[PDB]
């Protein structure tokens, strides 16, 4: 895996590193597939340009007064004008991990939306400015095992994921509720 | 998956059920990064069991496999669905539990395939048998790898990756 950073030590890097921060964005959901299967939470992830799953939110620069404000501005671009009922802030900071590319640190963040605040992100991630373009589509991430032991979140981490999203989806899992 | 004439599939027994799928699809004059022709918006749909998918389903009380095409499109898509009808002339191919899939592709303008996408939230499968729409890279990066040749390496339901092939090379989407 990739090289795990301190918050701290990231921001403390030259000038030649970028930065780059993305959010799950999440809310608990009643709801029952085929009325049996209780989803637990409604969790975002977005198919990129690349063909993967990813995060919404994307690189920091020099403009951006923080890292928090950069995730923002970047979560306006790709998921819309409902995005902006809401701040992710340094509270939501999880996690620091050096990137695959040249000097890239990927910041990684975790949100708890009302199920209302998060439908509104749905509804509306079609007018999102990049939406079409850097980002094909939200989809929810399946918490619960199908009755084969495989269909639902086996089966969607078969997908491909940019970067550490796999591991940065994991770990919240995890940490979070007891998914 | 075993290919069969549609004639051929429809004299079956009642053993056998059919399942219909569409891909919506519309030219896309758009580019990424404003350099990297997109060509056609196509529709696939992640599923319930983590696959991505067509949008359709069983066809059941329905006259025809078309109108139990339209008819899932709706419940699965919505509203905006109902703009347009799949029809026979979209019919694509049959592929053989003892369960028949069809395929139909469906030319929509961008405008059309746009409502299909902004609508699909209000869906009665939203959130439940369908956890959200993606559209499908036909391009691909500079890497080589980045766009359709890493969308293909998603986990697929069914014949879809092969489906999905088929049309973007007969339809001649590539
Ligand atoms: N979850 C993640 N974990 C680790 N690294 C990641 C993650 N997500 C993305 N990265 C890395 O950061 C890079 C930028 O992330 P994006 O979300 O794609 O950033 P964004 O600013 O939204 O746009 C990407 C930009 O990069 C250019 O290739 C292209 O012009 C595009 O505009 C990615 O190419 C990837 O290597
Ligand atoms: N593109 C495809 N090609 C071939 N087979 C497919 C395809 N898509 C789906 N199938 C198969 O058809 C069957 C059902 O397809 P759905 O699209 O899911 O049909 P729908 O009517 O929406 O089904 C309701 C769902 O309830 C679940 O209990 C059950 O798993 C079923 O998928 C499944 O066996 C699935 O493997
Ligand atoms: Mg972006
Ligand atoms: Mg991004
Ligand atoms: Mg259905
Ligand atoms: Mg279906």
């Amino acid at each position: 895996g990739a090289r795990r950073l301190e918050l701290g030590e990231a921001l403390a890097l030259g000038s030649g590193w970028r930065h780059v921060c993305h959010a799950l964005l999440y809310a608990p959901d009643p709801g029952m597939l085929f009325g049996r299967i209780p989803l637990r939470y409604a969790i975002l992830m977005q198919m990129r340009f690349d063909g993967r799953l990813g995060f919404p939110g994307g690189f920091v620069d020099t403009q951006d007064r923080s890292l928090e404000d950069g995730l923002n501005r970047e979560l306006r671009e790709e998921l819309g004008e409902a995005a902006a009922a809401f701040r992710v802030e340094r509270t939501d900071y999880r996690s620091s991990h050096v990137g695959s590319g040249p000097r890239v640190v990927a910041h990684f963040y975790a949100k708890r939306l009302t199920l209302e605040e998060l439908l509104a992100v749905e509804a509306g991630a079609t007018r999102a400015k990049d939406h079409g373009l850097e980002v094909l589509g939200l989809v929810r991430v399946p918490l619960y095992t199908l009755r084969d032991g495989v269909g639902g979140l086996p089966t969607f981490l078969e997908n491909s994921f940019i970067g550490s999203a796999r591991e940065q989806l994991l770990e919240a899992l995890q940490d979070l509720g007891l998914l």
